[PDB]
């Protein structure tokens, strides 16, 4: 059998029996070029809480996780390069490597595997319906294409709390900060404390930053970052952002910039703080980042919010302050993260511990049955990445 | 003595007297770096009538213009590399060559030639209050960084109506494409039928697109980008513009998209065409532009638009749907075209026939008396460049 | 049954009956990811030359060929995008799309297809034995991720004659010119007036190259390279090829510079021209490359040259002036085509009209059993492209 | 008065009391836009040993030194960037901010500072004849353009050792490692175990790799660079270069490479490593960097070197094996760093301790009058970074 976590509408998500996976597409198409996993480790995201607070079109009875590692337990005939017992990454796009998208590696706008738009995921709105992955088992197709095989397992299993990360968070936090023209010596500065703010933070110092300011309204996620040696901005405070990072720089301004918000991000200041105002991480990000600057925008964006603060807002639609980031001849860059593109080399970093991003953005292992708690903690604003571990196969 | 173009306000501009240049910057400190030129030809810009038009902070008694092309008439002794007579094309941006930005090729936001903010220019709102060249006579400081030398006189003046062109229009066009990503083989929209959007499409092609369609509300300037030998699409139609580039490529959507509009941006359709809605371009870009594209914007949004339709759009905030571009994952280059980074090749580019700018543009030569009819009817829409020759150097 | 162009020693080629293709590597091995082809139209390359004139390893009895546009009329049980009947361009790369070369974009080297070394390639020394493609029908692996697929039949066979070197030498000739830096206004020298050397030329002019001079000791191929509108330079005098640059652009260097000749060139001078020398286009790339060019070299250089001048050209060692490439900060970007990468946009760039490659050329269309005059032909520098239509598909 | 380190032939040097600088250039033309600095800290660097050795057309009687940090004590008229006092890191390469090469970014190219070729330098062969800077007292012209600002004196001599490299050896080691494509999670391998390749395996590291290799046959350099953290191979052993790179990554090959030792190249093996043979490290880096890899070659090669091998390598031909570079699609990026470009990023490495290039490349600070004796003990190999305070302004 199988079982996953199920949304529930309204803020809620339980485990329940689910289908075993097939060997099929979401449209009831029979493949080849697919594997069925045994769920290694697993995460709950950011994205994920945004679905389950109503934030976007998800229905009820979806099948939650896009953030899985895996061990092959079974594979078609058009598969290649996986054998039975191997422990794969698997990135969160959902990806042919058939099309012109893959072929030009992007990967997270692929154009076959969802109906509705380019780009697939599983577990996810607008993404295909492909199923998710916080689950006992599940399919990934075109197994060739989208799988990262992991060093033998002893090796590999001794990081996995680590390599669970690159599924997604890590080469998110990394595109966000190499988009961002993040490398040695940048002054960089990351909106979000959450686990993918987090990994752009470590992702910046892994690029060689020479410093890096983490700004977030929640004060448990800004004592953790700086636990882990970054700079924080505290956005709950009267004290403008700007005059924070010039106390910590001697300027006003950083030469990278990072939106690790997103849609449901909340105003500065102590009574802005309170309220959310969607555009503001953008608006700020242009009156901090320097002339001809690049911002990295991993903070998800969508098309419609249901709960969002007005008409505009609920077709995605923000009040920029465009002219400011034109003034400065910004560019920004956005979007699902290819996966595909940084997790070999994130993974060889973490393997000759370059990088120690499981202790960086908090991860705590849970069974499948703490799941509902730990979206629930999560929620609330702990400074966790909550990764669980359906069979109990390291966390006994 | 010197006459130039004067802003009057209330839409009016006239030819006055002026002061000679003078051999120092806008706050009085003697300079040896400069040149004095002859103005040769100098042009009007859409960037000039957002000012005329009362739709920047621009002052009363600002001379205006920033399309100049010379003749060096007077150096000072910090100048190695021009001569008295030399021929030379002069970037709108005022760069000194000794900052990091310019240093890093970031021409348009040069740090120390403006109090105010990066980036200088001549006869511009909050560019450093460098004097305009819809003169007579010019100064231009940092002569040795900014100026493009000119073939020996006789082969530049034949093409006079095309070179003038180097100073900003041509080089912009080539941003907005490049930045957009065009290469051989692109599809490419470009929005904007005035000269810069034209220089836009002519820069698309140079680069090897296999078809360009430029959109506007404007019949005439519709009609001269056809007859140039580009496709078109009219904004003003209720056809939805995905629907017109579909009945061309076979696709709603093209590769590359270029803004060559801004700020003062017209809505789509019947109704739609007639009123301002600062936010259209940017919003039909994500909707036109394939996934993964990249959106390049020269045309000019403001940080202060006195004129603009709401509250928010007065300090340049726009209602964009930023959710469609992100789910597209779209990339938005902006800002002052860096004219230095492509003047010189598109100069030999020029020289070797391999693009016809003032053809496309509607190269139209004028004297200084005329500068302000050439403003009128350009305001009117008429589908041409006015180019002032002021001594009467090549169109008597 | 079927027939291919086979290799048989001595510098001849014979057309003889061949197995029909089957689904199998060559190895023996069946797959269900490729198809069988009817050949619509087959070209013969200077490579096909270099291992004919028995400059390379090739075995006696191999099928050559790997210049192919076909028709589909069997595909495997895993062919997902392609349909019996689809017109295909194939890349001369045998590519597997599941590996890190790639999903990288390397397609010119896939890790997989070929045990010996990366890199695969159809009817061709050290690429892996697949099956070569002068021939009636041929096996095309991995068909999603290889094929092009063309347009509808009618418009796509009106221009067969350009799209059947989508295959091969215009994506070749356009690699060599893009990583040689090649874009708008450019001055180029390409080495080399066989196919190559004019799809360099053409795709220079495609970018925007202000002007390409191309170069060769055969008089045939300069007066046709004269034709199509490029300057000439001719090896084969006594003035030194820097007077001949000098003498069109008024320096003796250009910008970019490319290698469209190989291990098999001859050195420059009335006398020098006569006798191979096979560093000649290597050292004197690097005299005539500005300062901080890059000199793209698609030009073949082998592992292994059983005719080679000396001990050390048979290993493929040879004495290149490298310390002047050094002196002037030159960078080398060499190998095979990863044809993938531009062959969409090329395609779309005949298709619009906006080159014309068959014409630049010198495209001849003959029968398959002109084949082994055709080789002669092209042997003895005829400046003709030689275009098999094996089954009389479109030369009627 | 004034002292420096004079070049006396027959690999003698000797300092002696040479002329005061003069704010003229080499040919005696007076300008006012250089500075004469007071030398804090000056280096003798590989590139020095090489004319020393008499492996190059240097004359006797040159004035040596091109690493120099030191204190603005007089300034040009026409310099608006640098006040007396000022603390500066100077670029090794002489550049005039003036010139298509600079513009671009090519500052180790400038084509006016030196008349006899592209590219300057102080104290340096075929550099323009720039006066050397192992002196008490060094004229740089183009100041506002060439030098880098040093913050606050107080942080800046505390970090004198490490900030002493931006002269040149840490930009050189970056440039050779980001040209080689380094960049997180990659595999290099590193030629060469003096300063500049301990400074590129150091900047490997900042830029995030997950592992570097340096190879060298001089055994106390391998110890230094175990001791810095790095992995070694020694080409002294007759285990090949690629077997010991493959018992420390488990494959022959590495993702990126570097050739950070020059034309007086030793060969491999017990024997081989006796001899010079100056085609070595290019050969070895095609054959263990992988397919598509990048070779980025600080090391010097040049076009004169009297002491050469051969009649070919006399002039700087050499016999590389490029077939084998070719068959794996490899590029060679080479040339004089343009320090320029990275210095003030890797100045932010260093003062934010992300860097310790003083310790890894073993800096020892010495007199002026003990520069001879420094350079026999590099000569003789040991693992020191000379650095010379001649004004005993640090290191009393
Ligand atoms: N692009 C991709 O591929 C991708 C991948 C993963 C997650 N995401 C998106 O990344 C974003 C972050 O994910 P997460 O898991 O870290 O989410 P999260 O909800 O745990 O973290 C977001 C953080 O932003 C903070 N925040 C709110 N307003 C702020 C403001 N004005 N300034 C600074 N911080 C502010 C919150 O307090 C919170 O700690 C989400 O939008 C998620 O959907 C994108
Ligand atoms: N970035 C730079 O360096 C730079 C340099 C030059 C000019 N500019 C800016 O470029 C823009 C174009 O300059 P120009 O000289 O061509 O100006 P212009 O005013 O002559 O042309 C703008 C055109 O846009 C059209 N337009 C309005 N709404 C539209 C819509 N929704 N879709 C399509 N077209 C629409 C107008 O009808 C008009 O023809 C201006 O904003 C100008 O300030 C920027
Ligand atoms: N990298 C790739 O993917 C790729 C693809 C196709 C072909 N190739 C190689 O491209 C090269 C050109 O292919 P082709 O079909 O045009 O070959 P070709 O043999 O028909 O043309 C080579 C031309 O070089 C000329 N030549 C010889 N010495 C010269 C010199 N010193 N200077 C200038 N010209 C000189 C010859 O006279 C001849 O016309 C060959 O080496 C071929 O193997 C590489
Ligand atoms: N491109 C630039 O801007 C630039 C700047 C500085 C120095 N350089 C050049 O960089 C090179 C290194 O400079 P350095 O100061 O470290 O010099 P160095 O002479 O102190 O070091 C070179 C090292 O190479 C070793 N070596 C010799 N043969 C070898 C082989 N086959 N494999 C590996 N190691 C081998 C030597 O034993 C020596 O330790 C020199 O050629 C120098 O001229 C270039
Ligand atoms: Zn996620
Ligand atoms: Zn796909
Ligand atoms: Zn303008
Ligand atoms: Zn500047
Ligand atoms: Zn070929
Ligand atoms: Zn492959
Ligand atoms: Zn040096
Ligand atoms: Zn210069």
């Amino acid at each position: 059998g199988n079982r996953g976590v199920v949304y529930l509408g309204s803020g809620k998500v339980e485990v329940q029996k689910i289908d075993y996976p097939k060997m099929q597409d979401p449209r009831g198409k029979k493949i080849e070029h697919g594997v069925i996993l045994k769920v290694v480790s697993t995460n709950i995201c950011g994205s994920d809480q945004h679905m389950v607070r109503g934030r976007t079109t998800a229905q009820v009875g979806l099948v939650l996780g896009h953030e899985i590692t895996g061990e092959v337990i079974e594979k078609g005939r058009d598969v290649e390069n996986l054998q039975i017992g191997d422990l794969v990454s698997v990135p969160f796009n959902v990806a042919c490597g058939r099309c012109r998208s893959c072929k030009e590696m992007h990967t997270g706008v692929c154009l076959t595997v969802n109906p509705a738009r380019a780009g697939g995921a599983y577990g996810y709105v607008d993404m295909g319906d492909w199923t998710g992955g916080q689950a006992e088992y599940v399919l990934v197709p075109y197994a060739d294409f989208n799988l990262l095989k992991l060093p033998d397992r002893d090796k590999a299993m001794e990081k996995i709390r680590d390599l669970t990360c690159l599924s997604d968070i890590l080469p998110t936090g990394y595109h966000g900060a190499v988009t961002a023209g993040v490398g040695p010596g940048s002054t960089v500065y990351v909106a979000g404390a959450g686990p993918v703010g987090l990994a752009a933070a470590a992702s910046a110092r892994l690029l060689g930053a020479a410093v890096v300011i983490v700004g977030d309204l929640n004060p448990a996620r800004l004592a953790h970052a700086k636990a882990q040696g970054f700079e924080i901005a505290d956005l709950s405070l009267d004290t403008p952002l700007h005059e924070q990072i010039a106390a910590l720089l001697g300027e006003p301004e950083v030469d990278c910039a990072v939106d690790a918000v997103g849609f449901e991000a909340r105003g500065h200041g102590h009574e802005g703080a309170k309220h959310e105002a969607p555009a503001t991480v953008l608006n700020s990000l242009m009156q901090v980042t320097r002339v001809a600057g690049k911002i990295g925008i991993p903070g998800l964006y969508v098309t419609e919010d249901p709960g969002a603060v007005d008409a505009a807002a609920k077709i995605g639609s923000l009040s920029i302050r465009f002219g400011l980031g034109w003034a400065k001849s910004h560019s920004f860059h956005t979007g699902q993260t290819p996966v595909m593109k940084y997790n070999r080399a994130l993974m060889q970093a973490i393997m000759w511990d370059r990088i120690n991003i499981a202790e960086v953005v908090g991860v705590q292992v849970i069974s499948l049955d703490d799941a509902p708690r730990g979206y629930g903690e999560f929620d609330a604003g702990v400074p966790k990445k909550f990764v669980i571990d359906p069979h109990k196969t390291f966390s006994a």
